[PDB]
């Protein structure tokens, strides 16, 4: 019938899907039958790993894909053009993620997160083991993202990022501490898109004598799509794994629900509100048109985020898939989502909120209206550079509490939930600026 | 007259061997005028040096070489024939490596190194000095390969490759160890070789889009041929420094021969008789030709492996001596050089497999035939990514000896005489593709 | 009126020494009002850091253009006329620098700054605290530079230079040491010039099939030329930060002067002398021109080198000045100052070779005429690779007094006011190749 004429033009679409539920179910399985004591750590990371080789394998592409998208987008056009897309751009990104972190402050005071429950139960969450975080001072973080942008060495760019420690060193005869920065490993996707953006408009702003490389880096930008063609195809093998693999590891049973459920009722809802209902109305006011036709044709990069955990490890799946699946221009297309990939965590700052008026709700404190904009405004601009590292929403969160100075004493209770609901992070990442890729083909047209 | 003829016209061939007796009597001659301790190690550092200079210099060049000639090479013939061609190269180095390894076992079968001699007397080999060694699985080293292929970045594969280690950071109440990788440096050969296929056949999919970028790739490989006409030239001064350089080293008196000289008679007979006597005639069985007229046009890479004691620090050299002073084409010949450089480590698995039959002819052990088959099957597989580590004979012998559960108690009696056998490992090593080169080169022509 | 016609007309020259000026007067402001103590070490870091931001975001560019342009400058011209442009360019530093040092023996010998002052107490200069360093020997540190000409892997020479250490590992019996190499950070500006310019020779020794790849690199210089145009209007700002910063780090009263100020009076006047009236008499030997014509042209880059402290943070800056405010051709340009970067520190062996007769002048040391030699030859030799570490003249200073066994006792003293003299280290540094090559203009008419 005309059942298997839609299968097979929308393949890609039904096999991943049933990849994404099948983890679920081989993953519930696996705890079924004893669990990841019932197979012991031998012969657990064989099992976690045909997912994991994924995750890995996509991350080599987007060094070559980044650094060499940016310079072929960004000099075809004109400088003035530019600065006037990228006013547009950055402004986009700002409005949204103001817009997504307050929802989550109504939406978690007008639900009280803090309920008497087991989530009050608190004192099995302190443990006293690793109580002693490192916790960066507030202006330092700032001051690091700044110098982590126009990084030091540029071959140096590629692997290993800026971050900076503190040293006891001061027996001077007042035990202060000093700063001190020490290049820790992790990929500075931040920096190498500011570089290649004012590379590209150096051969924009040089005549027909760069011509050459220009049709260089547009070549080598154009292989690298057919290389990640093939990528696809595994994905739905990965991703299988990736979901299966997670829940054999912890203990789902008990503390996922039961124990501080409420709070990821919360959060998940308020990924639910945002982006879904949310950013789609806006897509709508400015478009006329309809935003689920736009938002299923890019389904199979949003449930790779829902796979990997990461933010720009699914950065090449969603430039092939707005090009191809929904009408975009290559050049304004391989443009926004790289940039609008690393600028615009918005569901970490959804999730950042939240959590910090979480543990607010519990132990009565009284944030009334001036904690409140100090909670907003910090979270909206901490969510900038936070992308090499995994557990970036744990690390992240405790300057937010230092500057409205409320107890950090569980932490770790927000951590060990973060499996599942960081998980829905990059979900709601990927996806704004996907919409934001098509909101701004309306009006590139006049 | 026409001895001075054939004396100009062959001048590499007669400059390079006389170097090589050149440093076995200077290393003798330094010896016998005391030693080592005669010149002390202030002055010994200096002349090991402009040989240590070549192994050095040499190394720089297989980057720009191997990721760079396999794109010109494997993206000038269709992905059909590729994969045709890929079949019959990846059968003959197996093919290879399994009759070398089987032909390790009968030599050393019925030959009995484990004789009444100095061999026995291995209660000098324990010492109780570096008996724990890290040792790491069976299982893990072959998911070390598998997860060494396709590398996390590609800046980073460029100087680290990937290991694992373990850690016992379990005292939950049971003290077990656990994995962990950290990335140790090396260069990442394998990993580099896969991808420059992979991105080869993408060039080949493209069609005339992609005709500036293949014509890039093929004059950067020009230009560094080139490049490594003039490294040929400094090589029979290197290999003088190289050879004189480890004689003064070691205490090449009394435990050379006299101790265990009965095991490395039998090892080097298993290099003398495969790869001269047992590939020729593989050779001569496919091609009906002279192979010792073709085994002559290399000579100076197989002393030049007998100099740097290294695999792939031979590379750039037979790359171009079986280009010129033999006929083949271009393409097929820097095609299958690099993918046969990092997989067919015959004459390492010719070492590895009469090392462990050699400690178990001694303190009597009883592998019969099912232990037989178990040695043979695993030193042909472990014997792929052994590239950048110095002593990867030694390392990989213990994930033997594990395997077939033999006793490892003196593991350092094969050490400390491996800086002559491997140094005919590499010999047979970079022999065994470059006859596999030309044994390509026949049928190509139908 | 016509005033205002040379101000704007000249307005890098007036925006940069406004600057340098104003450092100081804010750096006397703050140590006025307090110091840093008035400040404290949170608020310390974000004053010191938009001149910080500089000289990161300068070092990013030299890696696209040490190796982008020689190979674009080494390639136009013949092989022949290379080694004849290279043999008066080499023997023009060794003459410089070597001119240079010899003018601080008889400075330093005919003031004696061991003068009996508050320099001769120099036992608060020992402190018992700092005494065991490294201190790497002499034949190790020419070892290292040969070693770290032609690096190991091509991609770690961009960030990872070549260095070594000591391990006390032989409990044989005889507690000596043994060198061992461990690739510490910085980067590798030398292993970099020798690859590129034997690279490029490379495409000049191919015909036209690399017509293609010459015209790329060409290309990629020239747009890097752009951006570093973009640079130096920063560069204003940051000297203002660089020099008002490092006032208020150190307690720059007291111990200025009146503790060692004969001293800086001493070596000041070194690189007062030399490069201001010696360079400038080499220059019109040969040129019969005005040298401080073309002296205040570049008059941008000596002050850029006054803020980084830095020889090799202001090559991009001088390639552009001498390119543009004077008349010199792009190749011959482009090549030199790359080049004569990291193998002229003389205004280094001028520093390195006073503060050893300084030194010597006190604690009563009889250098009459053999050690003189000594001294000279060794200090302009040992200043060919001290590009990346930061404080290399205290470093380099050790091997100096070993080989010509001076007490090291207080090598403290010259420490801590070396933030001021060898920041006029840079300033003669980068100011001799500069002049020439202006001076390689000349006879290249002819
Ligand atoms: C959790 O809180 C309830 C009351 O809300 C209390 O009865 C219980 O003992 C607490 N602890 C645990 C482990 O359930
Ligand atoms: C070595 O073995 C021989 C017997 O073959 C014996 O005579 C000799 O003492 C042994 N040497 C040592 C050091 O044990
Ligand atoms: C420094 O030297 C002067 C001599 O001019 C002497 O008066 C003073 O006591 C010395 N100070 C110290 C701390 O040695």
């Amino acid at each position: 019938d005309q059942v298997r004429r839609c299968l097979r033009a929308n393949l890609l679409v039904l096999l991943t899907v049933v990849a994404v539920v099948a983890g679920v179910a081989l993953g519930l399985g696996v705890s079924g039958a004893g669990g990841a004591l019932a197979l012991g750590p031998e012969r657990l990371s064989a099992f976690v790993f045909p997912g994991e080789l994924l995750l890995r394998l996509l991350r080599m592409i987007i060094l070559p894909l980044v650094v060499c998208s940016l310079i072929g987008g960004a000099a075809s056009l004109d400088p003035g053009a530019l600065g006037r897309l990228g006013a547009w751009a950055l402004l986009f990104f700002l409005v949204t993620t103001l817009l997504a972190s307050a929802l989550g402050v109504g939406l978690a005071l007008a639900l009280q997160p803090g309920a008497a429950s087991a989530a009050i139960n608190a004192s099995v969450g302190a443990a006293g083991s690793a109580e002693n975080a490192p916790s960066k001072e507030v202006l330092d973080s700032f001051l690091d993202l700044a110098r982590n942008i126009f990084p030091s060495n540029l071959v140096s760019a590629a692997f290993r990022s800026y971050s900076t420690t503190y040293e006891e060193r001061n027996i001077t005869g007042t035990r202060v501490k000093v700063p001190v920065g020490q290049e820790v490993e992790g990929m500075n996707i931040l920096g190498l898109v500011v570089f290649a953006i004012v590379f590209g408009v150096a051969l924009r702003k040089l005549g027909p004598e760069g011509e050459l490389l220009i049709r260089f880096f547009n070549s080598f930008n154009e292989a690298t799509m057919v290389l990640v063609s093939w990528i696809m195809w595994y994905a739905p093998v990965g991703i299988m794994f990736l979901v299966a693999g997670k829940i054999v590891e912890m203990e789902d049973v008990g503390l996922l629900f039961a124990r501080l459920g409420k709070y990821i009722l919360c959060c998940l809802l308020g990924h639910a509100i945002h982006g879904l209902l949310v950013l789609p109305l806006i897509y709508f006011l400015f478009t006329r048109k309809n935003p689920y036709r736009f938002l299923w044709g890019i389904v199979t990069p949003l449930a790779t985020a829902f796979g990997t955990s990461s933010s720009s490890a699914t950065l090449p799946l969603m430039m092939k898939c707005v090009e191809e699946n929904n009408g975009v221009a290559k050049h304004i297309s391989r443009f926004i989502l790289p940039i609008g990939a690393t600028v615009n965590m918005d569901g970490a700052a959804l999730f950042q909120c939240v959590a910090a008026v979480f543990i607010a709700q519990l132990s009565q404190q009284s944030l009334d209206f001036v904690k409140i904009i100090t909670i907003l405004v910090t979270a909206t601009a901490s969510s900038v550079g936070a992308a090499g590292i995994p557990a970036g929403g744990v690390l992240t969160l405790a300057i937010i509490l230092e500057a409205v100075n409320l107890p950090v004493d569980h932490i770790s209770l927000i951590l060990a939930v973060d499996w599942l609901v960081d998980r829905s992070c990059t979900v709601l990442n990927v996806e704004g600026d996907a919409l934001g890729a098509g909101l701004l083909q309306n009006y590139v047209d006049r």
